[PDB]
């Protein structure tokens, strides 16, 4: 059996692609299938305009274990808004220790990411690239269905690679309907580069515990989700 | 050669002014005394109005217009091949056309369909790998948005994991007034690159005389110069 937790990094080919939407519905789909989930946040940013993505997977998903470090106020990339606020970013080790702490045998610990890939969480110029080798996360990558997908997805594909970070699968945050021409051109292309995990309807976020539940268990391929943790 | 004659023309994504920036740096190179081409071997979204081409000649003046394969859907070139029926062009066809083009007192620029890493040929093939096999440097268009900096790193390490050099950045659209995010971000890229030129929004509905006193304005004529 697995004496530690799983951990996945859950980044995205972009800002506004719905990784926390992801987040809260993976945390869902495997709550359902009887695993334990905690979601972390170690860098949040724009708290000053509301924004609290830990506080809004709680509420989608009825998480508990959320686990937060650094916040920030203004609605920027970390190192921008630290400084705005006259703050740093927090340390390399940090945002480990707090993953870290989360372990548990079996445990599934979502750590989500502020922006795409290589934005940088800690000094000097660390990203969650970084933060997934110091644990040995994976990544599932939270992708659109839009123009420029295909472009985006292979880039933050191939950074991934480069630092031998595996990739988990792709997830569609929002997916249309009905889907257009490109989109739909665009699902099947993704599949090729990558596994398709999902692809939440869109205005999932908007939906309610009882329906978030039921569209997150549709969502998964079961299999998937049960194999994730052992 | 023994210059950066040719310039492969790339974004960080979709919508990021690449065509403009094009026609800018060809106006401010014509501006510095130095003949240009502009080739963009696959286009599409023709059918919805789009030929970069045309726009290019209109707002730069340039008359060496190159272009292989044009698509009427406003998808992946991959995408738009496969609706229409009509398969890509092959690698050899892109690199020749461009290697033709090339000359001792030309800058030579191709401008990408999408971003650095978008299908443009037969089989996989990307404006990367035509910069490879023409061993051109790479001009980058970015954003000012939130966002631009996780793109403009993804793609900068895409580059130098083939080795094509960066030329530099340009901000395809430079907002007014700027914003609390555009401002950190010119300076934050800066860190990252040699940001070459910033266009101010709007500048691709200018016509061709203020168009080229922008550009003029927009680039370092030092670094234009030295180009070829
Ligand atoms: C329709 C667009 N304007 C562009 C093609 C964009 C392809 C993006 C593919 C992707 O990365 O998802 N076409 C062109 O530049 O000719
Ligand atoms: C403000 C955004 N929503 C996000 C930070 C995005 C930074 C993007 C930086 C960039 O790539 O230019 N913050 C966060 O997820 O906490």
């Amino acid at each position: 059996f697995q004496s530690h937790m799983t951990i996945l990094v859950v980044t995205g080919t972009g800002t506004g692609v719905g990784k926390t939407v992801v987040c809260a519905a993976l945390a869902s789909a495997a709550r359902q299938a009887g695993i334990d989930v905690a979601v972390c946040k170690p860098v949040q940013t724009g708290t000053a305009r509301g924004d609290d993505d830990l506080a809004e997977v709680g509420r989608l998903a009825g998480v508990t274990q959320l686990a937060g470090l650094a916040r920030y106020p203004q609605p920027m990339a970390p190192a921008a808004a630290a400084e705005h606020a006259g703050m740093a970013l927090p340390a390399r080790d940090q945002i480990v220790r707090l993953i870290a702490d989360l372990d548990r045998p079996g445990r599934l610990t979502l750590v989500e990411g502020a922006g795409g890939l290589l934005v940088e969480l800690a000094e000097p110029g660390v990203t969650l690239r970084d933060v997934a080798v110091d644990v040995a996360a994976a990544a599932l990558v939270v992708v659109t269905a839009d123009l420029g997908t295909l472009n985006h997805t292979k880039l933050t594909l191939e950074a991934l690679a480069a630092q031998q970070v595996s990739c988990a699968g792709l997830v569609i945050g929002s997916w249309p309907d009905p889907p257009g021409l490109v989109a739909a051109s665009n699902r099947s292309a993704l599949a090729r580069i990558a596994m398709v995990r999902a692809a939440l309807p869109a205005g999932a976020a908007s939906l309610d515990a009882g329906d978030f539940a039921a569209m997150s268990a549709a969502a998964f391929d079961r299999n998937w989700v049960a194999g994730l943790v052992g």
